C-alpha cells in the first residue's frame, strides 16, 4: 500500500546485512581467507537502515521525550504547546533536507578496499529518506489535526513548504536575513543562552532528537554561520560505524529469545534449582532474572516476559503482593548492567571508548547486585518465617536441565565470545542471532518466516529512535567542544577539585536527584555530553565513569513518582502502584550499598579489564 | 500491489510542473532554461519502464487474435504455456542487456553539468528485475486458473539457475548460436521473418515477437554486433516528441467527463438540430468538435453515444441507420489533430510532427463533409420529419454554458497552426487549460481524481513505449540487411508508375484491416514499408496521412472492428444490424481515399503554403 513501503524495504536490508557479515566470520575463521569489502558494504547498509527507521519513528510519532510537565497541563495549553512542538520539528525536517542535499553534493573522497567507489553513494542516504520523513510528518498532520490535537491543517504544512523550497531554490541570499548576529552580538554567552533555550524548550515536550539539533543551530546562527558546512558531515558520519551495527542485533535476540516456550523452559528450570530453600521464589525470580540478563539487553523485556508467571509462584508460595512487586520490580536491574547492554553501548559510542572493556567491567556489578538482592530477600523471608516447599527429585531436575540445555547454552555463548577475544562485541551479536534462528526453527520448532520478518521489522523500528539521537548527540558534541564548556566549568568549580570523590559524590548526587522525573533512556542522552568532557577534565577514568553512570542511571527506574518498572510491574501483577512503591522500598538498600561501595574503590571494577586485556 | 502507480504518478506530475516553468520562463520571463527538456527526457524514460512494468503485470499487452479465437482450450493450454516461456525468456534477456548497456555507456551530457549517461541506461536493469517478479507473481494465478501447464516454481528455479549460469559461466552458452551448426547466409533475414510471422500467429504480443525475432537474426549470423545494436532500445525513450502522447492522452480523459460532454451535446443540438436530417448532422458536428481536443476514436464512440442515439431515436430514426451513423462519426477523431496514431508513424519515420498534423486537417473536414451531404441524401429519401427550429435565447444559453469548453480546440488548433508552440507545448497548454477548467470553472474536479486520471494514462501509455522500442529496435536489421532494394529489384515490374504503388499498398492495407486491430496492424505494417516507400521516391507526409486513413478505415469493416462491438454494446442492439446500418456509409471513405491517392497535392499544399 503506501505506508509499509519503508518497512517491506528496510527489512529487506536488515537480512542482507545478515547474510554479508557471517559470510566474513566464516571464511575468517574456517577457511582463513578474509573479505576486505563486507564491513564497509555492511555500513554502507546499515545508514540506509538507520535512515529508515527514523521515517518510521517519525511517521508513528514515536519519538523520545519528556512529558513530567506535559502531563500537569489542560488540554487547552497542550493544544499550542503540539502546535509548537509540531512547527519545530517541521523545521529541522526542512533543514535536513538542505543540509543532506548540500553534503552529497560536496562529497569528495573515494572509499578504498572497494574498488574506488566514491563517498556519495554513502552520502545521498540523508535528502532521499528526508523527503520520506517529510512525506510522513505531512501526512501525520492530518491526523493531528482532526482530532482537535493542534490548530494548523496539512494545507497550511503544504504550502508553506512549497514556498520555502521555491525561496530556497530560486533565491538563497533572502535567508540572510534571520542571523541573530545582524542585530544582538552577544559574543561568548551565546552558549549559555542556547542551553537556556534548550532547556525551555526540551520541558514542553519538544522530543530531544529535534531539540539538540535546534540548541546546535541558534547557537551557530547567533556567532556565525559559515562554519555549519564543517561540522555537518559528523551527521552522516555518526551512523557510519562498526560499533553501533551491534544495537539491532542484540534487540532481535533478545526478542526472538523472549517467546513463551523458551521463557517457560527457563523457568522450569530455575524453579527446580532454587525452589527449596529458605526464600524460595524470590531466589528462582532472581535467577531467572540473572539468566536472562546473559542474552538480553534490556530491561523492560524481563519484567514484561515474567511477571505474570514469578509473582503466581511467589503468591502460590505464600508471599505477600507487596513483597512479590518489589523482588520482581528489582530483579530487572540486572539486566543492563550484565552484558550485553544497550546502555554500555550508547556510552562506549558517544564517549569513543571500547565496547568490550566496558562489557568485562560491568560484569563484576552484576553478581554483587544478584548476591546482595538474594540476601536481603533471604533475610526479609527468615524474618517473616514463610513456610518451605518440598525438595526437588533428581529426576526432574535432570529432566528439566534436558529441556531447557540449548536455550540456556545462548549466554555461555555471548560470555566465552567476549571474554576470551575470539570475537568483537559486532561478531558476537552476529553469531547469537543466528544461533536463536537456528534453535527457533531447528530444535524449539517454534519459528516461521513471517514471525522472523515481524521481529526484524520490530528491531529497525527500535534502532531508529536510538540512531536520530545519537546522530543529533553526535552533532551537539562540536558545539560543546568547540567553546571549552568543560573547562569553563571546571575552572567556575574551584576548591572542589582538591579531591575527585567530591565530584562524584555531587555528580551522583545530581543524576539520583534527576532520575526521579526523567526517563533513563532520554536521560542518558540528556546528561552525558555534558558530562563526558567534565570527567576528562578531572583526570577520572573512562571504564569506571561509564561504569557507574550506568549504573546510577538503571537505580532511576526504581524511584518515585517515575519509574517505567514499578508501572509495567503493577499493570502485569494487577496491584496498586503504591503497594508496589512500598514492597520495592526496603530493596533499595543493597543498590546504593553497592554503588557507594563501587564509588568508593574503583579497583573493583579497574581490576578484571586490565588482568584480561 | 501498488507500487509502480505510486511512484510512477509522483514522476508524471513532476514532468508536468518542469515542463510548465519552460514555456512561462522563454514566454513572458524572456529567460529560457537549459535543462528543461533534458530532465523531462530522463524522467520520461523511467515513466515509460514504469508503464512497460505495469501492463507486464496486468496482462494487457496487445496481441494478435484471430486465430487463437477459432481454437478449443487444449490447444489453447499448449499455446499460452509457450506464450509464457517466451516472455519469460525476452525478459531474461532485457534484464542482461540492460546490465551490460549500462556497464558500457560512459559519456556525459554537456547539457546537465557533465552528468554520465550512466543515470539515463541504468533505469532498464532496475525495471526489468520489477518486470520479472510481476511476471513471477501472474504466473501463480495462471497456473491456478488452469490456463497453464508450468507452476511459478519451475520459474523460480529456471530464472536461479540461469542467473546463476551467466554471472559464473557465460560460456556455456556458446552452443545456442545457429552459427554453430550451419550457415543459412542471406535468407538468414527471411527466415527470421517466417518466424516472426509464425509467432505472431500463435498469440506472442508483438512488442515481444519483434524482439525474439531479431534476437534470431542476430544469432544466425553474429553474434558480436547486437551489443552495438542495443543501444537503441534505451535511445528510443529518450525523445522529446514522443512526450506528446501522454499528456495528450491525460487532456482526452479529462475532458471526457459527463458533464462536458452533455454540454457540448446541448449545445450542438440547439445548433445543427432542425435541418433535414437534423439529429445526424448534431451527431456529426459533436463528434467533430470533441475529436479537436482528443485523439482516439474509442473515446468519441464510448462517450457520447448514448445520447445521440436516444435523440435519434426520439426524432424517429431507424436502428441501423442511427448505429451505422454513430459507428462512422467516430473515424474523425484519429484525423482531426492532435491524434495518436500521427504521432507514431511520425517517431517512427522521422518526420515533423505540425507537418503531419496539418497535412492530416484537410481529411478529416473532407470526410466530414462527406457524411453530412451522405446523411442529408438518406434522410431526404427516407422521408424522416423535420424538429422545430430553437430561439435565440436556447442558443445563447447554450453558447454562455459551454464556451469554456470550446474554446479547447480552438486553442489547440491556434497553438499548433501559428507556429507558436511545438506540439509538446500544445499538449502541456492543453492539459493545463483543462485542469485549470475542471478544478475552478465547472466545479466537478477531485485530486484523486486526477490521480487516476494520471495513473490510466501511464498505463495506456507503457504498452505504446514498449512497442516503440521493440519496433526501433527491429528496423536496425531492417536497414542492415537491405530489405527494401531487394524488394525493389523484385517488383521492378510495378515501378511502372507510383500510382500502382500507391494501389497495391492500399489494397494490402485494406484486406489487412479486416481482421487485425488498428493499432497491431500499424505496428506490423509501418517498419516494411517506410524503407519501402523511401525506396520509389514517394513522399513520406502525404504517405504517412494516406496509411493513417487506411488503417482508420479498418474500424468499421466485417468481420472485426471495434467500433461496431462497442457501438452495438452502448446501444442495445445486434452487431449485424448495426454492420448492416454501416455499409451505406462506408462509400464516402472509399471516395475520399481515392480522391485521396489520386491528388497528392491536395494534401501537399496546405502544409508548404502554411510554413
Ligand atoms: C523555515 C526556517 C528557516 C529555514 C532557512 C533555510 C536554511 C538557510 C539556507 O538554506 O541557507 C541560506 C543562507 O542562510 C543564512 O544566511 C542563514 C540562515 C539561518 C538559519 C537559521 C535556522 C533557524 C534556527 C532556529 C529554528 C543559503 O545559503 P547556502 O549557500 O546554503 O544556499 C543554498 C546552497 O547554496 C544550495 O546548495
Ligand atoms: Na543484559
Ligand atoms: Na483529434
Amino acid at each position: 500500500y503506501i505506508n509499509k513501503l519503508e518497512e517491506w524495504l528496510g527489512g529487506a536490508l536488515f537480512i542482507a546485512i545478515f547474510g554479508i557479515l557471517i559470510a566474513q566470520i566464516l571464511s575468517r575463521q574456517v577457511f582463513h581467507s578474509p573479505l576486505i569489502w563486507s564491513e564497509e558494504l555492511a555500513k554502507l547498509l546499515f545508514v540506509y537502515v538507520g535512515m529508515l527507521g527514523i521515517s518510521v519513528a517519525v511517521r508513528k510519532q514515536e519519538h523520545v521525550f519528556i512529558d513530567f510537565l506535559t502531563n500537569l497541563m489542560p488540554e487547552k495549553i497542550r493544544k499550542f504547546t503540539n502546535t509548537f512542538v509540531q512547527l519545530l520539528v517541521f523545521i529541522c525536517i526542512f533543514l535536513f533536507i538542505h543540509f543532506g542535499i548540500r553534503t552529497f553534493n560536496g562529497a569528495s573522497f573515494p572509499i578504498d578496499a572497494l574498488g574506488g567507489i566514491s563517498e556519495k553513494w554513502i552520502f545521498a542516504a540523508l535528502p532521499v529518506v528526508a523527503i520520506l520523513m517529510m512525506f510522513r510528518f505531512i501526512q501525520a498532520q492530518t491526523l493531528n489535526f482532526k482530532t482537535g490535537k493542534s490548530y494548523l491543517p496539512a494545507t497550511f504544512f503544504i504550502i508553506s513548504a512549497v514556498i520555502l523550497f521555491a525561496i530556497l531554490f530560486f533565491a538563497p541570499d533572502w535567508f540572510k536575513v534571520l542571523r541573530i548576529s545582524n542585530y544582538i552580538k552577544l559574543g561568548s554567552s551565546s552558549v549559555y543562552v542556547a542551553l537556556l533555550v534548550w532547556l525551555i524548550i526540551m520541558f514542553i515536550g519538544v522530543p530531544v532528537g529535534w531539540s539538540l539539533f535546534i540548541a546546535t543551530l541558534l547557537y551557530f546562527s547567533m556567532t556565525r554561520w559559515n562554519v555549519v558546512n564543517a561540522a555537518t558531515e559528523k551527521l552522516v558520519y555518526s551512523l557510519d560505524s562498526f560499533p553501533l551495527l551491534a544495537v539491532p542485533f542484540y534487540i532481535l535476540t533478545g526478542i526472538l529469545m523472549n517467546t513463551g516456550g523458551i521463557t517457560e523452559r527457563i523457568f522450569n528450570f530455575a524453579k527446580a534449582l532454587l525452589g527449596h530453600y529458605t526464600g524460595g521464589m524470590g531466589h528462582v525470580n532472581i535467577g531467572a532474572s540473572l539468566l536472562f540478563s546473559g542474552m538480553s539487553g534490556s530491561a523492560l523485556a524481563d519484567a514484561g516476559g515474567l511477571g505474570q508467571l514469578e509473582i503466581k509462584a511467589m503468591r502460590d508460595a505464600g508471599y505477600d503482593d507487596d513483597i512479590c512487586g518489589g523482588i520482581t520490580a528489582a530483579s530487572c536491574i540486572i539486566g543492563p548492567l550484565v552484558p550485553p547492554s544497550i546502555a554500555m553501548i550508547i556510552y562506549g559510542v558517544i564517549a569513543n571508548e571500547s565496547i568490550a572493556k566496558l562489557f568485562i567491567a560491568g560484569f563484576i556489578p552484576g553478581v554483587l547486585i544478584t548476591l546482595a538482592l538474594m540476601a536481603m530477600n533471604y533475610r526479609i523471608a527468615k524474618k517473616r518465617g514463610y513456610p518451605r516447599t518440598p525438595k526437588a527429585t533428581r529426576e526432574q531436575l535432570c529432566s528439566s536441565f534436558k529441556q531447557s540445555f540449548w536455550a540456556i547454552l545462548t549466554p555461555l555463548l555471548i560470555i566465552g565470545g567476549i571474554f576470551s577475544g575470539l570475537f568483537s562485541p559486532t561478531e558476537s551479536a552476529i553469531v547469537a542471532a543466528a544461533y536463536s534462528v537456528i534453535i527457533g526453527k531447528f530444535v524449539y520448532k517454534e519459528l516461521t518466516l513471517k514471525s522472523l520478518f515481524n521481529s526484524c521489522i520490530e528491531a529497525m523500528a527500535i534502532t531508529g529512535v536510538v540512531a536520530l539521537m545519537i546522530m543529533t548527540v553526535t552533532f551537539f558534541g562540536d558545539m560543546i567542544a568547540r567553546e571549552q564548556v568543560a573547562m569553563r566549568v571546571a575552572d567556575v568549580f574551584v576548591a572542589v577539585a582538591d579531591s575527585p570523590l567530591t565530584v562524584l559524590i555531587m555528580i551522583n548526587a545530581l543524576l539520583l536527584f534527576l532520575g526521579m522525573f526523567i526517563d533513563a533512556l532520554a536521560l542518558q542522552f540528556l546528561v552525558l555530553p555534558m558530562l563526558i568532557p567534565i570527567a576528562m577534565q578531572f583526570n577520572i577514568d573512562l571504564i569506571f565513569f561509564g561504569v557507574m553512570t550506568t549504573l546510577n542511571m538503571m537505580v532511576g527506574i526504581l524511584t518515585p513518582p517515575m519509574g517505567m518498572a514499578l508501572f509495567v510491574v503493577a499493570r502485569v501483577g494487577n496491584m496498586s502502584v503504591s503497594t508496589v512503591t512500598k514492597g520495592v522500598l526496603p530493596f533499595l538498600i543493597p543498590v546504593f550499598v553497592t554503588l557507594v561501595l563501587i564509588t568508593i574503590f574503583p579497583q573493583i571494577i579497574t581490576f578484571v579489564p586490565n588482568l584480561l586485556i
